[PDB]
């Protein structure tokens, strides 16, 4: 399993790091708006905040499928081995299928349906991310999109892997990983969430007032 | 997995081949009168529209077990490679058995039931194609039909692969998808459907306008 | 259970209406945009086809409340009996909630999701329309959101309806009807589709044929 | 159904409630704290931005089942006919049958398991509001709590209502409501989700556009 | 719903008779035994730790039907109201017979399969008390013979509640009233973990927080 | 709930009516033959062994509906409020008819199928005995036949009642009342079994340890 | 999977011999007795109206395990590698071991129970025979003894098939195929319902239409 | 799969042994205490009315560990391969371990819980034997038990079987073998019910009279 | 599968070591406290306890990752192939990562939620161990975070086993097992229980007196 933070936060990425096993991070056009740092100063920054071992993705802008295979360019000249994500729309679409051909490896995001995930795998997409918050938001559900779609990569797409994201709450992943997902990726305050248990600091606070009570100390 | 078009529109089909990862295309008597060219025209164009590189199928019109072998081999004699459709009807039955015997690949059409269509793929059929939206229409489960002709055929012949077929909402598509099926065909509307939607590209513009919000446009 | 057909097609509801069981018609913007006859013509002509006996439904078209409420008055002076259908937005609610307490009778038009479906009865609606076709084709499940809907209704707002709509195959419309909806509109080519089956005709034919058999002719 | 808003800004009830069918608004400690404003102001505000016609929620502070009691007649004497919030704890159970004893209206919070929530019922709370989110974020499961305790309300204290509260997506909602919760508090954050969508938005903009293009206005 | 203790415990019965919203106490041989005070002293002071409002059940000790009886009387000259426990053993069923007869309540107990609590209750029992930690820690399964009880009472005896009995953990409690019974009772350690958690002490922590930081107090 | 023992042993019959609350006794051929005793001479004995309370079932022996009707009336004249067991075969049901005319209520036995079992009860049959043991031994579901025999009667002839027969083990008859019936007839071995267990001798023994070592005595 | 013809009716099965995919032909004594031609006569001819490649299936009419071994190397005199059928009483399992020690392939026929079945394949047979409509018709479930019988073979004696058999409609068949019956044969009359369909020849009448309409004939 | 017969009647197993096919018979103390004769007869004898092929058990019973290795090296004395039986108890459970070490195969038996019989499989016994109808006397659930186990074997212990016994009716049997028991010993009236069937005998009858109505004879 | 005991009670471990298939005992901070003796003395008690077989577990006391690793050093210093134990907090997850680095093995403790479990065996724990009593009693449940847990560790991190502890209940025990985990920690109270039931004991009672009844004598 691949676990990501979902962020361009790079000061947390390299306190979580630490604490979190992390296969890398993810970006998209809405978290590197809100760093406001450019990608060719903010990805080399979480690059090595993961200490050089992570893997990153960064999303393609463009709307014409020649349009976006240059944004993959870009991308990848900042960053060697980048994923590059494009969003599965029609141009999308034509966009994986030459990324495919050009050996680059992609992600097919703002995926809302487990169809439309399918196709960007058949196209050549190694990643497929459902919004699984934004189809729980508007009135659908994310846990069954993300559920059929990975039953369908399974079946029809084997290479390919559900990277599970957009989340509210631990819930959310907990389901996404229960119904198989390969790779998922986490905000920030999800995945501190993910951490941090009342009862779990009640169990530690009670070893530690029974050993006290029986050793004079709290330590070993 | 195989994903084909269904249709006769020559413009469409390359128009489309750049977007879709298509397997190629089918067409059966209705599409084909609908296009207006008769098969000696139309299949060569098709096949130029994919590049060359997708397998086409078309459907035998005799009513004789005899007289669909000899249609059999005029289909071939336009396309080399072509994958003939034959109905799943008594005759049909006793045609696939001969084509089997002379080593012409064929699919078993206008399935409308489970136990029809598995016969068609002991007979020697490679594919069966259950009419989907036909069965529902007329009062049954065009759902129930594929899940349980793909169990049929993976138990019972299982070199054969279900080709749904007969589509009017992407529903009924993706519930073929998430029963098995290998292979299916798409109208054009249905596939136009599967990758346009409201709230992807609504999702594409909130991406748009956070970039333009902090970097001023909207390009990488 | 009320039937409904929806459509602007004064001569098809004619014709329909001596065969179906009819509550009433149900128009849209486009349904009505489509058969480019101004309200104050098509509905008294709509009224008449069905022999004055029909139940009516057109919509609202201003994006504020207090507009909303005039087009209401306005479809009421058309016909005084008039259903009006209020999109479920934000002004839409509102707009339900000022018609509840005119005490004019309303329906909560395109809902995408059974909580917004929910919120339109609560404040008001007799009716609610799911738009079942436009939910599967865009990734959902239209049928689970009727259900969900139906339940919600019959729980938390037990006066309100689902009044299903939006359907390209009989299938969607039984599995609206099985979820237990109290009304439903069809658009005509559904319609007949549901009343129109090959077996049927066959079984009607055996009859006739065993009839002349025994007694030479095929009338009673 | 009652329908209440989490909140304690009074602009935005103000705003909201002409669009939603509130039944109140609920407030806790962390609410009235973020706001700034003491209780003896924002209640009486709260109160007037519903027009007077909404029922409203206010939590105890004190830790001694005497001194909730005591809180509770504050409470009272701001809003008389405020519901009390006392948190189920020993004392809070303890204060909830003394507050039964002296027909003051309580509602037992900060549940997190359904048995704790059902002997809050048992004492006398006419609601009990299990905090959704936080069983979800802490590791367990909101909604099967959620159906457990309104499944027990039902069978063991059927004069109590679940109010279901602490969400971070509308889903979390939709679940408490097809759950059979008879009350529910939204945020504002998820309750203007519960009426934006973008396919909504996208339905009637069709609308717009058909009737446009046939009567060359969009007004009715 | 009835809830009562599992005690003879007649300081702690005084405490939490403060909290919970107690029926009253259940005793059995072992629990009096346990607190080593004899029945004619014991039950008049549990019933007055009750303030005299709940009701008490107690076990004869008799092996014969006739000795039952006898000691069903004497139970009955300490407490005038009391509920006779009666093992469902052959000659218990005999005895509930005969105190059906005779006009005084009984309850069967040492249930450890739900036919055998069925008789006790088409015998004349009012209660019929399952073991369920017993038939758990024996390799059974406590909550599917209450489960399967309650249902056999509520189509065959419908006069008769069950009252569950034997807890080592909060859970088995649960499922229970899960299960539809219409009284249990709960050792004390089992009752003071029901209304004692971590996360809840952590929810009403962070609200004296909030309000601090706001307010420079935690009182209202 | 009726509960009967399906018997002809008068000792036993004396024995257990002390300790089960038994509607009557049943008997068949078999039993009767088993016993020795004639039915003048047996009937009056176990018609007594119950103190005159019980109600008693006995069957036909001739194999057409004429003797069969004689038959009963030779059953009646030894207890003259017999219901006469008659076995569901086509002489059988004419039988049954013929005997709701005259007044002499029915038990339709022998039942191996639930289709058979309701056409007895639609003919007149108050009660209706379907083999559990046979159905069992013969390679069917004894269970399932009385589940859909028992659904059956409350949906087509609600007057009639099914009662469970033919039993070797607890956990069939167990199975029987669980499915809903209103009436069930137990061997003596099986009737003994279900009120003697090895755990509840235990429970039972360890409440007489606890009492004396408490107390210095097992009595009260 | 091996799909057999359940007759004796040689002019049928060669006729059908051309139109489904035939393993053979399988006959029992009543099938053989209804043709009226001895056994020495219509193996051969049913041999020989499968071209030669079809297995054949006949019974022994002996009633003791040396009667039925004699019986068997008489059938296999007329046809040298036919599997013959055994009813899987005492004596014939007796027979099926026997026959497994000489190498002569079995059948266990009159199958009403999965257990039974079971105990045939344990003994030798290679295929196993439920009569699925007697246990239908005689108020069983046909279609769980077979699903329960594939079972058994599947994990207790995987060497071993089932042989589906006795039908009066398709719908049977095709549940036994739908439960993973390896092998089944069919009686003339639903063999021919089921590649027969008012449904299949409308569509390809209408297939035959729009051709006609395009191109001004119905060939191709 | 390995099919024993629960007895010491050595007349019995020969005649049985020619009609099922039997693995070896099972024997325990109450089974060889009603056959009279002591280990050192029956046990030779059984092993040669089964033609010297069948595999033996037989049980110790010592009540120590040391006592239990002692009657295993007795038993091992009499019959070579013999497989010695252990109840699992605390002293059984060592014992096991001990006959592991010491290379003697043994089975865990008087088995009334699932997990019990892991405890006996994860000491090294080879066979697990619940004892299912005392189960089901009781008021448990012998099936669920046998699932449970063999489910628990095939996780944690995969070297082991679990041999299903104790047995008052074929479906306990039947249900044993779908839930996937290895191993099944059968006392001599239920195997002699599995083999005997009314309905089985009807088909083989109505077989001989069409055969004689068409041939004159019976035989082949 | 690996079964332990959970304590520090030498002689207890010792005594049970002869009867249970222990794979090691497992220690904890509470479980040390209680038992009064230092790590350095009562580890190697516990391993010689064990006869130098079992596999010993013990937890580290620091709260920062860097104080971890040195009470790891610490721990291993005393029984050299020891499995650390790090409670699943933020710094526990930093500390696993770093022992996983070192090779030192494992244990992911103090889990009272699935994906927090997840991240421990992501992080290189080889064992996870949920509180599953802790969980039951604090209003969630124990079972479904194990089974939870458990298929995630299968998924997506398959070298890693989930360990369960905290139980009150055999049942609790049982139903771990049933959901697959490989390993198990058992309370010594409960560990008893299950190898302690009177139904056994009678089974085996009554097969000493059949034997007794034959031969004269209980013994072999
Ligand atoms: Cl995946
Ligand atoms: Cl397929
Ligand atoms: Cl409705
Ligand atoms: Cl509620
Ligand atoms: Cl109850
Ligand atoms: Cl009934
Ligand atoms: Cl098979
Ligand atoms: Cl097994
Ligand atoms: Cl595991």
């Amino acid at each position: 399993h691949e676990l990501y933070l979902d962020t361009s936060d790079v000061v947390a990425v390299k306190a979580l790091s630490r604490i979190f096993p992390l296969a890398g991070v993810t970006t998209n056009p809405s978290i590197i708006a809100a760093g406001k740092k450019p990608l060719d100063v903010v990805l080399p920054q979480l690059h090595e905040a993961m200490g050089g071992q992570g893997r990153l993705f960064a999303e393609v802008m463009a709307t014409t499928a020649e349009g976006m295979v240059n944004d993959a360019l870009k991308l990848r000249s900042i960053i060697a081995d980048i994923v590059v994500k494009v969003p599965v729309t029609a141009e999308g679409l034509a966009a994986i299928k030459m990324l495919k051909a050009e050996g680059i490896p992609t992600l097919g995001t703002a995926v809302y349906g487990a169809a439309q995930g399918l196709l960007s795998a058949l196209a050549g997409a190694e990643y497929v991310a459902p919004f699984v918050n934004r189809i729980d938001a508007q009135g659908g559900s994310g846990i069954q999109t993300v559920t059929d779609l990975h039953q369908l990569l399974k079946m029809h797409a084997p290479q390919a892997k559900v990277l599970a994201a957009s989340f509210k709450t631990p819930r959310q992943a907990l389901d996404c990983l229960l119904a198989g997902c390969e790779s998922i990726t986490l905000p920030l305050d999800v995945a501190q969430q993910m951490i941090s248990y009342p009862a779990v600091d009640a169990a530690v606070a009670k070893f530690e007032q029974d050993w006290q009570g029986a050793f004079g100390r709290t330590s070993i």
